[PDB]
């Protein structure tokens, strides 16, 4: 009774994230100018984030509304939520990968950045996404031990590793790509410039956003009484926020979006 409007601003952001999304995934696939062999890669990102919306926002929202659908429901929403991240913070590492090799000094380089790659290396993350995302579904009948958590919270352990995996790898390997490829800018005296400005504040909107999440969740990693259920909407909801932003991020240093975009 005090807490549905905000229940319905978190539906509202439904709609724009999900016009957001459509309209980049709609402005790659019609202009051939911005129809770029790079492009792409962001756009699996985009794809990623289109899911992301679709197969969190009402099922999540079903979870405020409702106190404490059944189980394979849940479970799948559960494992295309984990799925959709997972492709999405790949999205962003292919993308970080061919930013590093294509900044890097290229006289025996620009030959392996063609388009059919493109498909292979983005192809390559959603099996491995697929591959992340089968635990899931069977965390029992590989080891042997109303609400639907995550079906591995009891271990501990687990849950410790694929969070230090999927956040630190990631995360550091992108920092370092960051900094190499700032220093080959800083090195080498402005599309450059500005896809330096795009890489860095995608990076920034990560950082930002899922950096209070995964504090939390590590607190918690060790500890059950430490966060309660309010302390871990309001981070998992800014990461979605930051999901929601990221296509009007695009624009903000990469603004050959305009014609597409006001169509
Ligand atoms: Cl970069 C990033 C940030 C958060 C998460 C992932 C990736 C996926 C892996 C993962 C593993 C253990 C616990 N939580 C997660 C995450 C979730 C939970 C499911 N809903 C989406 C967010």
């Amino acid at each position: 009774p005090q807490l549905m409007p905000l229940v319905v601003v978190l539906s509202t952001i439904c709609l724009v994230t999900v016009g957001l999304n459509l309209l980049v995934l709609y402005a790659v696939r019609s202009e051939r100018k911005l129809h770029t062999v790079g492009n792409l890669y962001i756009v699996s990102l985009s794809v990623a984030d289109l899911i992301v919306g679709a197969v969190v926002m009402p099922m999540n929202i079903l979870y405020l509304l409702m106190s404490k659908l059944g189980r394979p429901l849940c479970l799948f929403w559960l494992s295309m939520d984990y799925v959709a991240s997972t492709a999405s913070i790949f999205s962003v590492f292919i993308l970080c990968i061919d930013r590093y090799r294509s900044v890097q000094q290229p006289l025996r380089y620009l030959k392996y950045r063609t388009k059919t790659r493109a498909s292979a290396t983005i192809l390559g993350a959603w099996f491995l996404s697929f591959l992340w995302v089968i635990p899931i579904l069977g965390w029992n009948h590989f080891m042997q031990q109303d609400k639907c958590e995550t079906d591995f919270y009891d271990v501990t352990w687990f849950k410790v590793m694929t969070a230090i995996i999927n956040f630190y790898l990631p995360t550091l390997l992108m920092l370092w790509f960051y900094a190499k490829i700032y220093k080959a800018v800083k090195r080498q005296l402005n599309r450059e410039r500005k896809a330096a400005k795009q890489l860095g504040f995608i990076m920034a909107a990560f950082i930002l956003c899922w950096i209070p999440y995964f504090i939390f969740f590590m607190v918690i990693a060790f500890c059950k009484n430490c966060c309660n259920e309010h302390l871990h909407m309001f981070t998992i909801w800014l990461g979605y926020i930051n999901s929601t932003l990221n296509p009007l991020i695009y624009p903000l240093c990469n603004e050959n979006f305009k014609k597409t975009f006001k169509r």
